[PDB]
């Protein structure tokens, strides 16, 4: 039951105990091992059980476990359930909710920063207008002038499934992709699919190579609606090396804030199916992942080429070069703008640094291994080195299907 | 369930398995925790040895597409009466060669398994005493070798009787490197091997104590106390390492060995443990490049290389390890292609084995592959392994982990 982790480089163990409060599956069985896999509404009776879970565990963290505070509490949820068939959290609830799904995110390097999220309630949202300004205000906010600040906006509950709030796109800052009559594809390739639905709802697309994309946004389970977030609350980085003068000439850029939006929240049992939530960059997730990926804007070539590497043959290790050149132009670049970013090796120390401590005050942390070691210079990193255990508890952040091969389209 | 997809990522490609269904072994996951980057998670008697023996011949005896023979079920008949009567049984030659070869086909971290049906196999089970395991070492060596131009070889000592009389080889690879601690508590050579360098020291090495000092050979035969034999200097082949455009390089001092020959393992082939199984292939150049020269823990040198280049190493950001770490793996290779030894690289090797497991999805109906070790230790992204989805489980034969031998040996004196 009690499981110990190894570190290999510094000989550190730790036990984990948390494992055990885990109630949601892997994926994987005593047979087979699905660790590489990417992806492997409540009744009242699934509801209670899983609303009184996470309400001792608040009381638990603000050391009222069996109070009357306690009790009170899970009789006036439990009635509420009853007599409505769902229930409504308090704010510090959903407050505590919502950090706890961030330091419960197995895949996420970023943990160390998880108890100063800024949460932002947007239950009282009714509108797609509505939430275009409250998407807006979390934009300026978590951008702070390039002082970047982690938050989350929370949108209203689902309820019977058929009113639920989405946000349709997959990041709230992300560019355009479209599928060309030469073949190839102009933009960013992951969002061709997303940018052909925006098309045919309206929006008049740029057609260029770095468009950023407009909001869909669906209220109250209405069809979705398009808005342009304000071009002055979009910051974005040119992109330059501080030794290769003709890097600017690849005319590239990325924007500071990455904000993933298509993802759902769920406390106490209670699902949050639009809550976009923001931090800042690591170095690598742009650099290598998407400059460098066959599929995304796949630019290694161009670099190599401008760098009069030798391509002739795999062994002269031009594409790792072209590579190391590449991240170090994006962190040159965020850094002389101002834009908060953070490099590999910083990340990956600083959450060895948060595992440790999570273990010390906590008994365990859950993390996904094939996900926290950087996609470059792996084994020069910490984390390579550390066992990590993986397993799911809740409050949590889950994927969810896209909402246009659900939606039943109004019309 | 009876069909489980894989996918990769960059190219859309969907594959079906359904060779995990043969799987016996245990992976250490469960429903509720995965324990896929746990390094290592968690004698027979003849009612355990006859299922495990008949699972083995009937795999053995379908792919010569003999399945149901008379020569199938005599030999079925043959090991039974066997096992019945002594409590083991003895492997044809065609069946230990047959067994080897799906021991590698099988074995989840290893990249270079393109390769699995060409290993030469050399049968050592006539094999009695430390000074007959050194002799068939001394041939494997020179064998795979083959000067430079490497030959995937393994070589077989006797199968475990009673547990009281295991062959084992004590060193972790036939060629590695000794590691001193000294006394202010700096380590000289691979501090990966001072435990063993110890070890030998104490059983009569004369250590000349300098940074790559090869190590001795430490034999047990029989269940005997090991014995040492140097490996004749004649047989090791060694590269230095120079960079093809900072002549500074070479001063750095390094060198590495030809042959990667892990020996430590333990070959099940049905239900018979082959705890002595040293095996070669031919280095990955981030095997050496990024771990044995990299790693904090071993030779250490990215500080080093980072200085001579003038990087700026004021802060991590400038990405200077980086940097140093792909000069370095340039460095490797270069050394090794010019001096003709054999060694790949991690675009070729990677690109080699996505190949292998597509080809294995379809005429085998699976390929168990662990993404924590195939992945290789830099560039993770720009080579494709890192894009597809695996499923890792444990079929036989198979290689397995064993306790070092010190933990576990009765020392006759
Ligand atoms: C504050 C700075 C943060 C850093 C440096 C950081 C770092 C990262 C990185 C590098 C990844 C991998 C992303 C990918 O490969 O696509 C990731 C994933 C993830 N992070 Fe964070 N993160 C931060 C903030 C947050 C916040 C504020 C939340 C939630 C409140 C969060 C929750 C998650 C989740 C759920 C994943 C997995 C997403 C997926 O499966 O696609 N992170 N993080
Ligand atoms: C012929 C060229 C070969 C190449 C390029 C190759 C490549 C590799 C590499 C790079 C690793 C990871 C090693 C590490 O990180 O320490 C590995 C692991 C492994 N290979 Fe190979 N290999 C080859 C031959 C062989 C042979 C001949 C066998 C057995 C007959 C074999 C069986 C294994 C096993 C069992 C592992 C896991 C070892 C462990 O857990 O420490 N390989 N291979
Ligand atoms: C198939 C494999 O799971 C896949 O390529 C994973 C690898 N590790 C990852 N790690 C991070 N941080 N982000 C990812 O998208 C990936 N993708
Ligand atoms: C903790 C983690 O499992 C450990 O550092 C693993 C990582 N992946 C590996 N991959 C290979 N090829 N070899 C290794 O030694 C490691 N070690
Ligand atoms: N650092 C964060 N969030 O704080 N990343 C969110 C995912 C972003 C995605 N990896 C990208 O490169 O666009
Ligand atoms: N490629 C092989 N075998 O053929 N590797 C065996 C392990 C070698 C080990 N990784 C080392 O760097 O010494
Ligand atoms: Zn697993």
């Amino acid at each position: 039951r009690f499981l110990k982790v190894k570190n290999w480089e510094t000989d550190v163990v730790l036990t984990d105990t948390l494992h055990l409060k885990s109630t949601l599956e892997t994926g994987c069985t005593e047979h087979i091992c699905m660790g590489s896999i990417m992806l492997p509404v409540r009744t009242k009776d699934q509801l209670f059980p899983l609303a009184k879970e996470f309400l001792d565990q608040y009381y638990s963290s603000i050391k009222r476990f069996g109070s009357k505070a306690h009790m009170d509490r899970l009789e006036e949820v439990n009635k509420e359930i009853e007599s409505t068939s769902t229930y409504q959290l308090k704010d510090t609830e959903l407050i505590y909710g919502a950090k706890h799904a961030w330091r419960n995110a197995s895949r996420c390097v970023g943990r160390i920063q998880w108890s100063k999220l800024q949460v932002f309630d947007a239950r009282d949202c009714t509108t797609a207008h509505g939430m275009f300004n409250y998407i807006c205000n979390h934009v300026k906010y978590a951008t702070n002038k390039g002082n970047l600040r982690s938050a989350i906006t929370i949108f209203p509950q689902r309820t019977d499934g058929k009113h639920d709030f989405r946000v349709w796109n997959s990041q709230l800052i992300r560019y355009a992709g479209y599928k060309q009559p030469d073949g190839s594809t102009l933009g960013d390739p992951a969002n061709v699919q997303f940018t052909e639905i925006c098309i045919q709802q309206g929006w008049k697309a740029p057609r260029g190579r770095f468009d950023v994309l407009p909001l869909l946004l669906q209220a109250n389970g209405n069809d979705p609606e398009l808005f342009q977030i304000p071009p002055e609350l979009v910051l974005e980085v040119p992109i330059r090396h501080p030794k290769f003068d003709w890097f600017k000439d690849l005319g590239l850029k990325w924007y500071g804030l990455p904000a993933v939006s298509n993802m759902l929240l769920e406390i106490g049992g209670l699902e949050f199916s639009a809550c976009p939530f923001s931090g800042w960059y690591m170095g690598t997730e742009i650099g290598v992942r998407d400059y460098c990926d066959n599929s995304r804007y796949n630019i290694l070539e161009e670099v190599a080429k401008k760098m009069d590497l030798d391509m002739r043959k795999t062994s002269s290790l031009w594409k790792d070069q072209a590579l190391v050149e590449i991240n170090i132009a994006v962190l040159y670049s965020f850094q002389s703008d101002k834009v908060t970013i953070v490099d590999h090796h910083s990340a990956t120390e600083s959450f060895i640094k948060h595992m440790e401590n999570e273990y010390r005050c906590r008994g365990g942390c859950p993390a996904d291994w094939v996900w926290i070691v950087p996609p470059m210079s792996g084994s020069i990193t910490p984390v390579f080195h550390q066992e990590m255990l993986n397993y799911r508890l809740t409050p949590s952040f889950e994927y969810q299907p896209d909402p246009w091969n659900t939606h039943v389209w109004k019309g």
